[PDB]
């Protein structure tokens, strides 16, 4: 489980997509440091130009690298499914636009953590913010709400992504997600909590292929450590010590 | 710089140590509130039992969380080096005993302030106050003397820690310290001043691992606000107003 | 309790306000000497220009620093709630104008006495003495009437502030106040008494930010020492000694 | 070149050996997935019982299936020689024991990647760890050091294999290796780098012949992506975005 | 059976054909290497010019040379009938055109594997793709579906050949096939499986006779090795070994 | 020439021999199929019992029936001398024993290929492997080395026959041979090559006369087809076609 993430883990991401008949593929590589909740990744569209904005694919392109506070370790489903891994499925609704449906298998292949995805996008507007490439090349910080789904020995996940539109408006992308273990062994079914995520997007000035450089920090939160009473008592004692 | 510390900052501390061949590791987590100069932390020895007393590691285990009075803000080197951070190095001489040499990198990893340390301790007495675990589980209040070191675009720091020995005596630990920025940008080189520090140590009754709960308040002082003349003049005026 | 105030205590004041939609923040620092009932403070509007006159915020911006005569020490609720502190709530009615509602938590954070406030002001006249900045930059001396409120293990406080208007008239501000302990321990529930207060306001000629320098003396009074008979008897005896 | 390895490639291995006059043959089959650096193989001794331990033959029994990071693709000699292939020659010195000399031709035969080997072993001790079958049925993880050999339009390779001995000791096997292209076309002459290799050995419970089931992961590393400065700059920018 | 195919086997092919009254003969020679599933052949029309395109005769002109994976050896009917051999009969329907009916005896004549065929073609269009020589001089890769026919102690075989037409279209040739042993001994009756075939056609620049140079690779597939569970278990174990 | 051998040719063999004064005659009949290099023959000793082992006479008792690969047809001297035929002369040295000298005329008599021989054997040991009948009733496979002899418009032939002795040892019979045309027309003078020969000996269970049933396959080899470069180029092209 979590002992597989104590150091720097190499990452490989592979995606095949089809959005309104526009077929494409993406290869990604990087490193994940779960002790810091840190991800450093670079994605390449291997089929030519990407037919959708790079930011629309960020959530599709590694929650097993989230930093879980020590007091929340028993709620880390993602690592508990390793090395066999988990299936991560989503429906992403772009408000007043199309939807993406995704299925990914996240697992170890030796020392490499692999994220293998298939993406299907339908009902997009050819002149909308996605197919029309009207989204800024940036990313907002979000909270990812996790709950146990004991019927599927997994988790149900929900959140709203806000993509900045070039005109100053916002393109909402409502995420519905479920993760189920690939293996038959025990997994950690969590209490309700969330992951706080921050992401930066950039370009490699030496890269001529269509690509995205991504830096992401992911931290679990929302479950009390229950030490408030202890620290309050320690503050009372200091006053008697001065 | 200082704008990164206006609210509550999550903290992560990681230490690898070797004291007279006794190897150990420690993980720490908490929160820092620089507006109040407040630190709430909990440390866990992840390798088993700590081979040294917990109080001997307090100064090694976040001066960027000190409360700097408004009139002293231009002297806060620690925050000025952020987010790139600083290297903090020490030699700690335990009187009539061994020494610790430490090297830490204090910096941001996303929203998390991280303190990554390596500790080397030699020449300790196997039956002394440290290796013999003769130190009380408490901590005294101290002043930490800071001066600029313009040759290294950093600071030189010196102070004496007084560790209470179980027999009522005192184990002195003389600290020599230097901090240098990780980045190449400007930093605040301070005038001579000090930090006043108070610390309380406790145990989590629910924690069965070897650990330390620490509450610490740190305040900068020693530089005049130069308002003595103004307040004296205001006191003269009140007498004429009654 | 009172043993935490025997010397000079550093003070920190933090306020967030909203008056008729005009949002602002203030940071304050100083020292309190409860042996003399003395407060020396400097406040800075950190958001830009203050949308209300500085004198309107004086009572909102430390009654735990009042000088209580030795014979009245058993009536000092404010210090008795320390270090855990107290919640101080007010409604301030500006005659023929708006009102401020305030909630502050006054408590120790290590050696620092902190006053953390939230201020809400509504129904002000955009052209009145407050929003129109028609108040002189000065302050009158007042009496603050205290009574026990045993139902809330606290005190109820009432007084009238007279703010001088630039045209020579007076802007009355009727204060209704309640203080309740943060902790569950015993507190001193007082007999009816009052605090006599005097305040001087000034500017720091070196400060370019919008700010207020404040000097304030606060003394408890209104409860007999009951020594009138003893001194009268001593005066009778002197006549027989000459 | 590398386009011949994008999917799952069937593998065939054929070996004829003679070790101190003990003649034997081995047939092997499997699949190679160069995208994951993964090899799944099963070897059968077709002449009867193998006269040497199965682990001693692991390195002799497909470096064209290594996973080369995108930023290191120009250094993948092995695939660049395909389909014509390469000759792989070795001398393997077993410390305090005999040596193996090997010559293999690795090339495509239609869709099948074939490894055809001849092995000659001399100077072995009849009672040593090899001829005496004193080696554990397991395998350690190693680094394989590669350098260009421009005189032979090939590569020179060196590494040390550590074979665990049943008594807890180690049987060292020093590998000297050279690979030269079979064809006359251009090949990729690499900068110095290494391959990180991990291997698991098992038995097929249904197989009654003398055999070895092998799972192996091979990843190229040791050449910088040069993106450290870019990610550092992206981390600086995030601090200004929060 | 299969022991007759361990090395390189010389091949002789003899055909007599009649297509719509156009009589011709063909002699072929080559080598078969069943260990690699490889065939190298050269065919000569001995009567003059061939009245049909060379690609239309490829399937008529050695399935005993297919590479059968070790785990599928018990399903190799073709070699099991050797040396006595088998009769191979077909009806080939050229869509919107004529049909070929073939009868071949494939058997050993000493060390030589001989394929002796008689071909009868009727109902061809004199201006169609066959008699009109409108087929490209190339060949696609196909799957050949095999099933046991226990009533005839043989196999039934079916597949579709796609011949490229010079105008970019496709000439389909639906193959129906049966193979029966010449001898009375036991043969291997297979479970359903297929052969994957790839073929290249060329000309000998020194040959002035009407001819075809053919290179063909044939591999059996479609039956599980059942080792998926074993390799998955080996991957789990590696994670516990790192 | 070669057009006289395209189908099945009836064969007649006639021998008169004298070995150490032991006179005998043999009549043989069969069929030769030069397309397969196949000979089916039955020999009868017409004078009574043969005074030498049947295997010693196999090479004396039809090289015009060898299968010459298409690329080697210009090197087939034997058929090129037909129908007039050739004289075939030998000296056969039986190691540590006697010698046979033979002269045969091989030619057509209508549709029948006739081999008329005279055999003279001297210096045999009455108790040796030949006169003592110590040779097994079997035959090994051999290579027959052919070279042109332009001085005699013929060929010189040499090879070693290994006859198995009943005790497990070997009786070597070194063959020296020359063939010269009977006619004056052109013949094919070959480049150095060899014939690969395999022979099986049996008895007719219905035959009561002293006899030998012989099945023999003879194939020319040792001259390159020179198509290695063409097939290598075809293999390169397939990789670009998949």
């Amino acid at each position: 489980g979590e002992e597989l993430f104590t150091g720097v883990v190499p990452i490989l991401v592979e995606l095949d997509g089809d959005v309104n008949g526009h077929k494409f593929s993406v290869s990604g590589e990087g490193e994940g440091d779960a002790t810091y909740g840190k991800l450093t990744l670079k994605f390449i569209c291997t089929t030519g130009k990407l037919p959708v904005p790079w930011p629309t694919l960020v959530t599709t392109f590694l929650q097993c690298f989230a930093r879980y506070p020590d007091h929340m370790k028993q709620h880390d489903f993602f690592k508990s499914a390793m090395p066999e891994g988990y299936v991560q499925e989503r429906t992403i609704f772009f408000k007043d636009d199309g939807n993406y449906k995704t299925r990914a298998e996240v697992k170890f292949e030796g020392d490499t953590l692999v994220n293998r995805i298939e993406l299907k996008g339908i009902d997009f507007k050819e002149d909308g913010n996605i197919l029309g490439h009207k989204l800024e090349y940036n990313y907002n910080s979000h909270n990812v709400y996790i709950m146990a789904d004991k019927q599927k020995n997994g988790i149900k996940v929900n959140f709203k992504i806000r993509h900045n539109i070039e005109d100053g408006s916002v393109q909402l992308a409502d995420h519905y997600q479920q993760n189920t273990p690939i293996g038959d062994g025990p997994v950690l079914l969590p209490d309700n909590h969330y992951l706080s995520t921050q992401s930066a997007l950039s370009k490699d000035p030496n890269e001529k292929r269509d690509h995205m450089v991504l830096l992401e920090f992911v931290t679990a939160a929302g479950i009390t450590h229950g030490m408030d009473e202890l620290y309050k008592a320690m503050a009372k004692e200091t006053a008697a010590a001065k």
